[PDB]
């Protein structure tokens, strides 16, 4: 690349990327017992040949109770690892995208239904399960009060993150994103609205960061040095008394000190009474606040739908990388059109080059 | 549908379609021994969820020597049939498209390379094969002169079409398109530039139509009556002394009498010295000529790239159905954008409805 | 031009046009006593530099009572002629469009309000006037029954058309379009729903065509031979018992025999109880019916909004020229984008070439 | 407006604007003796009905020698004022834009040719004139060395700015933009590359700002209090030893103290050996630097071509208003399309509402 920043090659730690465009993680709710299915090969295989330099696989539960739904991906046994490795192998052969995976634990937001099947969370008798959380504070008022995690629970989930990370590297993923955003377990520890613990893992900012930073360090220590481990954050909670940009800056700096390779900057998701001023680029200001206070790449996301918008965000130095989600659902070849509009050569596998 | 013709439900014989939009067949050159691969599940699965009412699988050889390349799909053994049936099953579960397959024999254009691997056709020592044709007339001057087919050769290929058709119906395909276009075997019989036979299968128009009409009747007789069997034609050869629109009208009328369910109207492909006046809708006039002389649905194709162009073709009654190929490679969700521009509700699988 | 038909130079009679794109006439309702104002210089000057090869000025009344509204253009005195000549001179200096004007008489549809001021027609005491028509049959039930025109009335209006044509030629217009469409005076004579006369100007088709053909012949005879005089028609009435495409074909053939230079093919407008199947290219079929039966250029119009749609209409030979109206109101530089989409050089005046 | 910031009503000093979209000044080189012509009515009248809330008329010379070219607008006599007043009156009748004018003196860049007539500046005997500048330093090496301005020259040109401002207010303009950018006279004083004076108007930053700040204060004092007077700046020179963003921040703050109503942030234009990193939004970072240090509205400009890009600039608080130029030449109804893409009601005069 030469004409635009968006499609110029970029170095993410030890990982050489074809460009600065990222496909954000998007849950598909199409797995069986956490095992990726034909849908994921069709869905992720398309994103891998889209032209983006990095594709982040949807939130993947580190243990059965960490899945958002009974239909989410998991990475806690050999059968799930083999299915994901097959998809990574397809991406290696046909696309120019590096494959990353988002390791997650849904915390108090687990055991829920597909978004297109509205209703209350699955009760244990309906095939659901009781959730875990830093504190016994509910997100869904209609379901069971979450189990407050003991010190041994913290070590169990942390080891599950480590084991899922080791499986991911073995399956061929070149980067890992820890899901500390959108109201799931790590975010639940970070924010005072959900963390009311009275030990050293709740209260002050340093206490609320303590367990998420342990997970990051433990994951980084269990992987080879060339593996990239990043953190997706919710920089603010959009609710009174929640996470502030100053605290998220501090957390992002602490993540960098422990070897995080990038910060993926999102917002919201912690409480139902949030008020989010949704609009084009409504989270770009938060990405710029993070980028100006860390020395690792920052990914912006949120209603980024046009190449000229994406390139301005990079050129004006609001972020280092552009992530898109819904624009890629509408047009999975968004990078093709975007590269042409910016004057760069679009990527296309040989099978598709008669349309180029 | 209610706002446009393009996205109003349509009946193709006994086959109820969600709309009048067709994805034209597009060779992928990604098979192994004729067996569909992961690429085809990714490629065809996406087209099946695109919103189109009908997806026509790429040209599939009825026997090993009928493949265009060593990397084309085949439908002459159980392993190939099972792999295609798996893709059809994916379409039945997630998409609203009916699945069709184009049964083909490449004739004198067989045993060639991938289009992105330029070079001469594969010689027999390179893993290629000598081709079959109605007459010993070469398309590629650098390769072997094709073997002119005897009467028993005609019956062998005809039975191969029948067997592939039976396999296709068993694999779940609801429609079959016989490939009588683009310079392959059936087209080679139809045109005087390639058919110089001295028996009852060459010479007059009725002789040149005789063998293609036999294949159609044999295929239609070997399948259940609710199966749709259509014919893709090259209405003209774009070369002096070749097929004329009057002859293609006659052949299309003869196809209807034999039970053909639709006519898919393309042009060209027979000889290398063709001069094609390519441009937006350059084959639509040929589709209107066929439509005005037959009582079965006519599909138009050829540089149809915009919804307003497609809808005008239907409203002005130049054709009954719209086929797209390259526009679907560039944007596999073309029907999504097209439906919105025409004021109709776009189709999207539930996994993607948060982008709708 | 060389890449598309739409932007290839075209010969309209003795007029050499830059392309085949026409801006259809569009009433602006912004005149004072029929005199063009600053609005018309802003509006028509923009259309003249748009890139279209031909701009047709809105329906211009040949006498005060022939105006649709008190705010319509007129061409029956020196002050109106001078104002229009100033606009034609602006077009000559900056644009590549030839200037045409639509000469009209509203007949029984005259003396009405601006479309954005809904209400009954202006009564004579409100500043309106009683209308003239072939028969005493109302379009608006709330207004005065129109005067049925006597023999001297026919001669008077015909002479008004002649005088306006002479003024138009003197002001610099290179083509004239007679408004025989959309339910106005000439159309009122053509259709049996509005013409119930008992003399030689009503009854048979030959009688209903008689007065419109006299106007055409008289206009053609009064102008220099290189002036182009065309006819805009309503090919059908979209009402039971109205004009048929067969009758409009005959009238269009009679127009050519009198020296008409083109047929502009529209539909509707005669009666309020019409049912029009509106949609993209819904009048293109009617244009093709006329084009196949005359040897003068045919202009298609009606929801033509995209370059690929326009080029398909020309390439498939449904019409000889493409007319647009509402697409040019939405984007007055529609030809700029259209030429780029078709691969041709877009026209731009030197003041705007830093955007090219 | 309510759905987007770009099309929400905005307060610019005492001026109520329909939205936050600005049409940037664009020289047309179509005047005669500084008098606006039919071209300017066509061009500026279209911009006034485009939907933008503010239209800035092209750089207008405060005296004959301050014009960039012999074909630029001037505002130093009654005939020029009356012609501009007739355009403002057209805008007031049909559009929703408030009208502003850019008052300028080209300094050492005066007496040049139309951009589409490349060549050396007009010499005095060819109808050109010798230029004035803070120092006898040439921009064009082929022309006469500019006159270094004496104390009376400063007072004379300052009075010319005052007189033109009074004429502009009398002609109906509601805002004035002083042209302190793009290498013209005021910019020539600000930058050390062009200002080498040894008196109190050169040397230190305080000295280089002294004369531009006098012009602003004198213009502000001669107008009514409700008139808006802004400053267009070149925030950096893109050349070694030129203006820095720190210096432009200081100048912008000094402008605010003396009553400037807004800062319009551009860059470059001072020296020919500049190297500008052109790209989408390449001047937005400079606008944000100004916005973060002043309490008056800041306008961003420079390759802003898409609504999502423009809205992101506002929502992420890089600027308060969006200015477009070349995008408005390509599509003068850019605000119409932009409002629809952002979900707001587009503005259209009643004559055009049948296209909405
Ligand atoms: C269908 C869907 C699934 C998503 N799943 C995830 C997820 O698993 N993990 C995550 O961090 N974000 C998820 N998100 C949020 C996106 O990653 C992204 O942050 C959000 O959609 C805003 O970006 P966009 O406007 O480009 O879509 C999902 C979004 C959608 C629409
Ligand atoms: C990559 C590619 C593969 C194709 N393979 C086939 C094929 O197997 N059988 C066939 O009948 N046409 C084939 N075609 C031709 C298309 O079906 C279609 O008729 C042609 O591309 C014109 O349509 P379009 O302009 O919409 O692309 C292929 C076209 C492309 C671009
Ligand atoms: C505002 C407006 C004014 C029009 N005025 C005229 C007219 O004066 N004479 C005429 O023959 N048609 C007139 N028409 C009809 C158009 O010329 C054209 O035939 C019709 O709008 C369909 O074309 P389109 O879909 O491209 O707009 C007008 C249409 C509009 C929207
Ligand atoms: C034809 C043309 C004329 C221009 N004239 C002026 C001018 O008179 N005064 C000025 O400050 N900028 C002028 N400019 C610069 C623009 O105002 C604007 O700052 C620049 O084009 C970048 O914005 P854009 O990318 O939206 O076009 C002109 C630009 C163009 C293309
Ligand atoms: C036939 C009467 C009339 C024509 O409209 C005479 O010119 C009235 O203006
Ligand atoms: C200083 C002389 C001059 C510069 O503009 C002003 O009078 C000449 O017009
Ligand atoms: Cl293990
Ligand atoms: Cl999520
Ligand atoms: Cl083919
Ligand atoms: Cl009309
Ligand atoms: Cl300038
Ligand atoms: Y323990
Ligand atoms: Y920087
Ligand atoms: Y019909
Ligand atoms: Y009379
Ligand atoms: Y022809
Ligand atoms: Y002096
Ligand atoms: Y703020």
């Amino acid at each position: 690349g030469s004409m635009s920043l968006l499609f110029s090659p970029y170095q993410l730690g030890s990982l050489s990327l074809a460009n600065r465009l990222v496909i954000a993680p998007m849950c598909q709710y199409s797995a069986v017992d956490g095992i990726a299915q034909d849908w994921h090969l069709m869905h992720l295989g398309r994103l891998a040949i889209s032209g983006a330099g990095l594709v982040i696989v949807e939130a993947t539960g580190v243990n059965p109770e960490g899945r958002i739904t009974p239909f989410c991906l998991g990475l806690y046994n050999d059968e799930q690892e083999a299915a994901l490795g097959r998809i990574v192998a397809f991406a290696r052969e046909f696309g120019q995208a590096k494959m990353a995976i988002q390791l997650a634990h849904a915390g108090r937001k687990a055991s829920t239904r597909r978004p297109w099947d509205p209703g209350s969370p699955y009760s244990p008798e309906e095939g659901g399960w009781q959730t875990w959380a830093p504190s016994a504070i509910k997100f869904y008022e209609e379901s069971l009060t979450p189990h407050p995690m003991s010190i041994e629970d913290l070590e169990t989930v942390k080891q599950d993150f480590v084991n899922s990370a080791i499986r991911a590297e073995r399956a061929g993923f070149k980067a890992i994103e820890l899901h500390g955003a959108h109201g799931y377990l790590i975010h639940q520890f970070l924010s005072p609205l959900s963390n009311q613990r009275q030990d050293q893992y709740g209260g002050s900012l340093e206490n609320r960061m303590r367990y998420p930073l342990e997970i990051l360090s433990a994951v980084k220590h269990a992987l080879s040095a060339e593996m990239v481990v990043g953190m997706r954050i919710s920089a603010v909670d959009w609710a009174p008394g929640g996470l502030t940009i100053e605290e998220s800056i501090t957390f992002s700096q602490e993540c960098e000190k422990r070897g995080a390779g990038f910060i993926h900057v999102s917002t919201g998701g912690l409480v139902a009474h949030q008020q989010i001023p949704v609009g084009p680029g409504y989270q770009v200001e938060h990405a710029q606040a993070i980028k100006q206070n860390v020395n690792i790449p920052t990914m912006a996301v949120g209603l980024i739908t046009h190449s000229a918008q994406a390139e301005t965000i990079l050129k004006s130095e609001q972020a280092d990388m552009i992530a898109i989600a819904r624009a890629a659902l509408k047009n999975p070849h968004w990078p093709w059109t975007a590269a042409l509009e910016l004057g760069d050569k679009p990527f296309a596998p040989p099978q598709y080059q008669r349309a180029r």
